[PDB]
């Protein structure tokens, strides 16, 4: 018998607090999405080697990794996991934090176990910056997680904690402070040709924008709390739009990563923008990944179709919001 | 027989966004305890004359107002209600709005109707500038509710909608945005020498501090939702502390707010910052209610009961967050 696990992708609004004088850093805003999906079988590997396909390699790395780790602590045996429907890796679908709680909620199902997803996300080094995925794998719909709080010894060197998830200080995962469901509206997906960064680039970039202007962190609270999550409680498109378009625009974070991406994603948003099809338009951390809201879909769709056509854009698709997260299924 | 209704009082912390150039108004976070309390019997009245008795005037006729209303709405006997504990009238507690969703509810019970209880508020007048009352009478525990969206007149005269809630302009009640369990520390109450204020006299005041600064009220969403609200979700009691501080002593409008009591309010403010039996210290509203948080409540006990002997306070007592809201039972 194999557990067969679904998960909805991930796509993050902004990073709210990344200041030198905050209570706390980091703060997420992000919501589930049914496409790009995962979908994926976890089943006893008859040899007692783990084994994992489907995924690129870096990911199917470090679910090898998880999967050994695992064996030993719910002493269970070696697993082996086809990734039938992979998330794409470093593209700003939260691909590799979904991808191992659901991989791993899975092998825990195996093993007569079910795990705490947060506690599984800890125990695997995630959420040292955002617990949007670590959230969105056991609830779905739209959350803001609470970031850390800063230690006392922050505010004389606060780029010793204000670093990208690959560098930062080891950390609980965020716990959501805001989860709601989001509304039955539809979600364009489009991929444009924003390049992945690397590590040491990403890192000195991040060095280069954080800490930001304290005003710049309030400012983006007050437009994610006070903006994007009460238009997402009442259902209001048009104040749910004004708020994605402010963040897009304006937030300060936003805008240095849109800058560090270039043309390949500020065209894209510029379009959307000028677009009537187009309600409001988001890049998701630093893509390739944009979404965008219409109350005109079929409008939007001929929009798309005519840039990906002209070599604008690589891909779009129409999704729905995930407002459960991850599910399961034991099969043949 | 009789429905036995019970319900906590409110505590504010402080309203959020009060400027002339946010996407919304308002926001407030608040939390229940258990004391002061409401308990009321709601029975059918045998002469068909709706009776209110235990309250103060004001409250006892708009009683009355709300259970003709209801009886007319629910086509329902006429109720008379016994409050056989009343929560303190315009003191910080959220008395009417609490108490008139409480007596409402109770009245709904004897007529066979479960209440929508922000619908009944919204029936009631009430939520022009607050969901708290109404959303901890649903839940209980700590919640932030998202405010109001201003209407496309509102940055040419923000003054219509800047209003205290009598002045305020016909709306819907808010919606939480985040609602928690308060986690199991206790709440130390001060009943300051705080006056109650007139109505023309609040809303001339209102209109002589907002609209504030747009970089004060992001400063206070930020203090709310990225320092209050995670510290409850995580039972971190210094981090609660810290943000309760941050808002009493450094928050635009809660500064004003106190300025505006003066001494009466300011003292025990200040009396309770330098004790070091007391954590945090707050005003709800305009008092005279003020609260405060102590990993020492022994000490925080003798602090009071002196202050009370010399009679820089009026009364002081322990009680204890409500994590439900109100609760009903049928009795003789
Ligand atoms: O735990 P999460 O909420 O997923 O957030 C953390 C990860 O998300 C971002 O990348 P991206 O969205 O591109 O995901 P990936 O790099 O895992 O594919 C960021 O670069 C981290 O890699
Ligand atoms: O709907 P709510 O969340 O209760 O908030 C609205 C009411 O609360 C405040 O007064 P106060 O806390 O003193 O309550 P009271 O004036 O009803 O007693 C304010 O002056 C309003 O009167
Ligand atoms: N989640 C992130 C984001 C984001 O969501 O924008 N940017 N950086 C990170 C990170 O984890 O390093
Ligand atoms: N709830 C309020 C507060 C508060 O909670 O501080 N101040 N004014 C009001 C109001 O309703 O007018
Ligand atoms: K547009
Ligand atoms: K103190
Ligand atoms: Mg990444
Ligand atoms: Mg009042």
């Amino acid at each position: 018998g194999a557990v067969r696990v679904s998960a909805p992708a991930r796509l993050s609004f902004t990073l709210i607090s990344l200041d030198g004088s905050s209570l706390r850093r980091n703060g997420i805003a992000a919501m589930a999405v049914d496409r790009p999906g995962l979908t994926a079988e976890v089943r006893e590997a008859a040899d007692g080697i783990v084994a994992v396909t489907g995924t690129a390699e870096e990911t199917a790395r470090e679910l090898a990794a998880a999967l050994e780790a695992l064996r030993k602590l719910w002493d269970g045996p070696a697993a082996r996991v086809d990734v039938l429907e992979a998330l794409p890796q470093h593209s700003g679908f939260g691909s590799k934090t979904s991808t191992l709680l659901a991989v791993g909620h899975a092998y825990g199902r195996l093993c007569g176990v079910e795990p705490d997803l947060r506690e599984l996300a800890r125990t695997l080094g995630r959420g040292r910056v955002s617990g949007a995925s670590t959230g969105l794998s056991a609830y779905g719909g739209f959350l803001v997680d609470g970031g850390h709080v800063n230690p006392p010894d922050f505010a004389e060197a606060p780029q010793k904690y204000l670093r990208p998830s690959r560098f930062a200080q080891q950390v609980a995962p965020p716990k959501p402070v805001v989860r709601l469901d989001f509304p039955d509206w539809p979600v364009l997906v489009l991929l444009t040709h924003g390049r992945h960064l690397g590590g040491q680039e990403e890192l000195e970039w991040f060095h280069s924008v954080a800490p930001i202007p304290a005003e710049e962190s309030w400012r983006t609270s007050h437009l994610v709390f006070m903006g994007l999550a009460p238009a997402v409680l009442e259902q209001d498109f048009d104040a749910f739009c004004a708020a994605v378009n402010e963040i897009t625009f304006t937030g300060h974070f936003k805008q240095a990563q849109i800058a560090f991406q270039g043309d390949a994603v500020a065209d894209v948003l510029e379009a959307g923008r000028a677009a009537p099809s187009v309600d409001a338009i988001a890049l998701s951390v630093t893509g390739p990944a944009c979404f965008a809201f219409t109350k005109r879909p079929e409008d939007a769709e001929r929009w798309a179709w005519e840039l990906k056509n002209r070599g604008l854009i690589r891909d779009f698709w129409f999704t729905r919001a995930n407002n459960q997260g991850l599910a399961t299924t034991v099969v043949s």
